[PDB]
């Protein structure tokens, strides 16, 4: 039935989720991180906040390639710290793992600036995600995370209900980023409670799977809304769950 | 009716002022009495806006549109949080209450209004860089700084009138200034040695503002003429100082 | 005769270089400066070069009054350093002295926003240069001046070349600021040389008068030339002609 | 006869920069062996870059004219000075001579050249800066860097290639860039354990590099495709590789 259609996202979903923990193993084998204080998404925002103004003033000064140059070389780096990390747990301090994993990431970058295959795309996409997801939840722990996540579901509400109505008014009265970012929130949580053959934290994994599911149906609906709080809530709602089972 | 809402608008601030400035020293902490420190205030505040500009002719759409709602909250967390958790106080469940508190309003403050709650939101910020300030410190750097301001805007009113004899938010912000610019004198003469119907000379310059504000509105019906700060602004300060004669 | 017409930019000069060397005096009576070193002109320079890089981003992203009120404050402040070195050398550590420069200050700058007389613009750039001359001149050494003058110097004369042969060229083949800052330029000079009634250096103080002459000769002629050289080599001049004295 | 000209430029590149790494590291000093010292590098272009622009779209008439004059300056006065002066040397007269020489050189530069003043300079520059980084460390850091640089060209070429499949001073700042990119894998080959006719394997490096350069060159005469650095970039690296075999 509409099982092949539309489940590669909750695919992602899981895929990603499952990444971020096999990930949160070797990345502390080199630390990594950034004290599970609840000033710790504050600080997360505001930084977020110049990753974006960083990107803009970058775009709007472009920069033909030079734009998909450093972002080229973002996502090198960010490579480099996602097989580094791989290599590094193990074959270890050798050589020929670092080498391996700069040649890995050479690769793959490479690959994906030739016009890939660009299911490839979503595959790389998932791997990014995980990594940064891991990233994170190795940092710090789940209330900080869980006061970061409900924040930023209100920004969101916020802002689909004020551009909708902004449609309701104006008559009469790329994605990706966004996107496979979103598949990371949910999880960051995931890693920061595993971190803090799983736990009952599966139950925030399937919650989250379930919250993608409320999504995707409104979305396969007419009359869209609005996202994180389906997600994060949803995974917030599982792994509370997770709490009333141990 | 409104005849009287601006003068309640400033009341109202420079009370809630005052009642932050307990729990606001819990640790408060910005910038001795000395005189740079209005000047290093001024400068602060220029090179605040130029860089807050140039986030807009860098940005400003879903940006700064964000960044204002991020600063703001971030400031709404000073006034609940630390005005009220300390207040309670301090720690724990009333710390969370008031994250729940400032999240509340900032959301609800974006999103769209009706009248009055812009204007109680307005008057509390306004308490809380009020209480800040005047707390951070004396009566004197204070002086000297509001004779500057003041005279700077009617200086800058004339030449921009002057400017015309010839042939929307950033007025909340202004409207907001005003609101802010008296209320320091009011806090930092708190900060400040008599104390009848709880601090006296405080008073005399809380009533010269409501008074200033008061000779402004009048000539603001009057037509075109208005200095800006220097009613009030001068006038609380005329009343300060009536207020400290005294005792 | 042609007196009283245009001897008022070479009376500029004098008066500059007369308040500079009397604010010599008060202006070490609280420090200043900003090391008679060959690389202190470098860091003036480059500095320089920030200043106007500001005082653009600051006009391009005006700000109505906004420039006018940043500059505005620029200015009290250094009216404060001004009447500041001139009371606190006075009355001295006087309360009564302080607030009578801040009195001072306030008053000379509201002034000159009033739109005053404007022989009152004169006198203040006046006050303004030599306020600036003195700092410098007090700030480090002639070699490190001399250095400086004759590479502003070179800068000039490409600057003028340039764009005169830009004029050549497209057929078919606010000034103050540049201005009384070019009165400031040879009087720092000055300044750091009776820094290391005056002394031989009045031949300095010449010999930048006589630059002065050869300027607005050439420009009271048809066809202008290029400005700091006359000022600067003219300064020089007779400042190396005040060691062949001494 | 440019024919000879283009390797030529290069030839007298690796040789002022080598001359220049004696003197050079009579201070020295950028950025052990570390092949973070590459992205480190990359990181610092891409920064510096994206300021500069936001120098020219926050400037940059006799603002960025000027400020590039400056830095001109600069870097031939580390030319001039550092490398003329010490190698002397060093100091006094020397020095003074040298700050002479330097102004005396950016100012001819800016007003109107003639052909070889351009491309003396250009190659003189070159030199230095590839001096500087060959010395800055070590050939592996250098061999990573390379194939890292040289594989971004191939690959921007490729897409904006491609990006047409359907249907002036960048140009001598990025031809220096080419002049550069060999010549620190031959400094840093020198800072290596044979020395022949003066270092065998930097030679073999060298001459790699002037081979790549003339594959370029024929293939850019055969029409449009050339991967800009992965010629004489990878083919002095196989140079390199293949005068170190052999000692």
């Amino acid at each position: 039935r509409d099982w092949l259609p539309l489940l590669g996202m909750p695919l992602m979903l899981l895929f990603v989720q499952i990444i971020a923990i096999v990930l949160v193993m070797p990345m502390q084998a080199a630390g990594l991180v950034a004290p599970s204080s609840v000033a710790n998404p504050l600080i997360f925002i505001g930084m977020l906040l110049a990753f974006t103004l960083v990107l803009l003033v970058l775009l709007r000064t472009g920069g033909r390639r030079f734009i998909a140059a450093f972002i080229g070389f973002a996502l090198f780096m960010t490579f480099l710290y996602i097989f580094g990390a791989l290599s590094l747990l193990a074959l270890g301090p050798t050589t020929a793992a670092a080498a391996g994993t700069l040649i890995g990431a050479v690769a793959v970058t490479a690959l994906l600036y030739l016009y890939p295959e660009w299911y490839v795309i979503d595959i790389l996409g998932v791997l990014i995600s995980a990594g940064v997801a891991s990233i994170f939840g190795i940092s710090l722990e789940p209330l900080p995370v869980l006061v970061l996540l409900v924040l930023l579901a209100v920004y969101d509400a916020i802002s689909v209900y004020r551009t909708k109505h902004m449609i309701t008014l104006a008559e009469g009265v790329g994605a990706f980023v966004m996107g496979m970012g979103d598949l990371i929130m949910p999880s960051i949580l995931v890693v920061s409670s595993h971190v803090f053959l799983s736990a009952p934290t599966l139950g925030a994994m399937v919650g989250s799977l379930v919250g993608l599911a409320v999504l995707l149906y409104f979305v396969n609906k007419g009359n869209p809304q609005a996202g994180l709080p389906p997600l994060n809530g949803g995974a917030i709602l599982g792994f509370l769950v997770g709490a009333a089972l141990a």
